[PDB]
C-alpha cells in the first residue's frame, strides 16, 4: 500500500512503476 511516490511527488505509485510528467528526464518534479 504504496502512495506518493518517492521519486516524484504527482502520483502515488513506485519508483519501478513511476512517469512524472514535468520534463523530459525522469523526475524534474518543481516541488521536490
Ligand atoms: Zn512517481
Amino acid at each position: 500500500v504504496p502512495g506518493l511516490c518517492p521519486r516524484c511527488k504527482r502520483g502515488k505509485h513506485w519508483a519501478n512503476e513511476c512517469k512524472s510528467k514535468t520534463d523530459n528526464q525522469g523526475n524534474p518534479i518543481p516541488p521536490h
